[PDB]
C-alpha cells in the first residue's frame, strides 16, 4: 500500500493532531487497520502508543480508502477523550 497525507489539523483544545490521508491498495487486498496504522506511524514517525485510527472508509465510486488518525500529546489525554471501542479495535487497550 501507499499512503498520501492530505491534511494535518492541530487541535490545541483536545491536545491532538488530526491527520487525514488516502490509502492506495491496488493489486493487493484492502490493508488491515494495523497495517495502515503501522504505515502511517512510520511515515510521520508517530508514537503508536498515543495514535488512534478513527476510521478507514471505502466508497462506492472509489478504489482509494480515506483515513482519519489522531496523534495525542499523551496517553492520559487520549484515554480521557477517546471512546473505549476506538482504543480496543486500534489495539491501544
Amino acid at each position: 500500500m501507499e499512503i498520501r497525507v492530505t491534511e494535518i489539523k492541530e487541535n490545541k483544545l483536545l491536545g491532538r493532531k488530526e491527520i487525514y490521508f488516502e490509502i492506495i491498495h491496488e493489486g493487493e487486498p484492502t490493508p488491515s487497520r494495523k497495517d495502515v496504522k503501522g504505515k502511517l506511524v512510520a511515515m510521520l514517525d508517530l508514537n503508536p502508543e498515543t495514535t488512534v485510527i478513527q476510521y478507514i472508509r471505502s466508497y462506492f465510486g472509489s478504489r482509494v480508502s480515506k483515513g482519519y488518525a489522531k496523534a495525542y500529546e499523551s496517553k492520559e489525554r487520549m484515554f480521557y477523550i477517546e471512546p473505549e471501542y476506538i482504543l480496543i479495535r486500534d489495539g491501544l487497550i
